[PDB]
């Protein structure tokens, strides 16, 4: 049975419970935290790649007003955001299971841009996903997991000071 787990989900609880925010740049930036994850129950033999995706998790746009999130009144459809292929992929069961599954170079931004870097709306709520696709086998398979845990608003700056604490506090 494939498990999929959350590495140093007591870590992105801190952040939750404040509302975690994602620096976005024209250029784009890296995640902190990263998104690792834990896979047992993968065909060590199989071929897999592993994506990465953002979900709106409402439809609406996020202010900080009187220090607190709030949403606008006004909400828009949020397109699905595009994947991000782990540069690992593809690779063998084994190489999988080893060691968490590390998201440590994708690049969020905020401008349409060459290639690597995820686009996101600023001040949209977002829902870390990842799918695994079983490829080059006979029968295509994939299997998504969500991540609670790991939601933030896309920011150009932070805009809870405990935010960037704790992100001083743990890079
Ligand atoms: C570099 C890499 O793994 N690419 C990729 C290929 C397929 C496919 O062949 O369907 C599915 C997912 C992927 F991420």
């Amino acid at each position: 049975e494939l498990r999929v787990g959350l590495e140093e989900s007591e870590l992105w609880l801190r952040f939750k419970e404040l509302t975690n925010e994602m620096i976005v740049t024209k250029n784009g930036r890296r995640m902190f935290p990263v998104l690792k994850v834990n896979v047992s129950g993968l065909d060590p033999n199989a071929m897999y790649s592993f994506l990465l995706d953002f979900v709106a998790a409402d439809n609406h746009r996020w202010k900080y007003v009187n220090g607190e999130w709030v949403p606008g009144g006004k909400p828009e459809p949020q397109a699905p955001s595009c994947v991000y292929i782990h540069p690992d992929s593809p690779n063998f069961g084994a190489h999988w299971m080893k060691a968490p599954v590390s998201f440590s170079k994708v690049k969020l931004t905020n401008k349409l841009n060459g290639g690597g870097q995820i686009m996101l709306n600023s001040l949209h709520k977002y829902e870390p996903r990842i799918h695994i696709v079983r490829v080059g086998g006979p029968q295509r398979m994939i299997t998504s997991h969500c991540f609670p845990e790991t939601q933030f608003i896309a920011v150009t700056a932070y805009q809870n000071e405990e935010i960037t604490a704790l992100k001083i506090k743990y890079n």
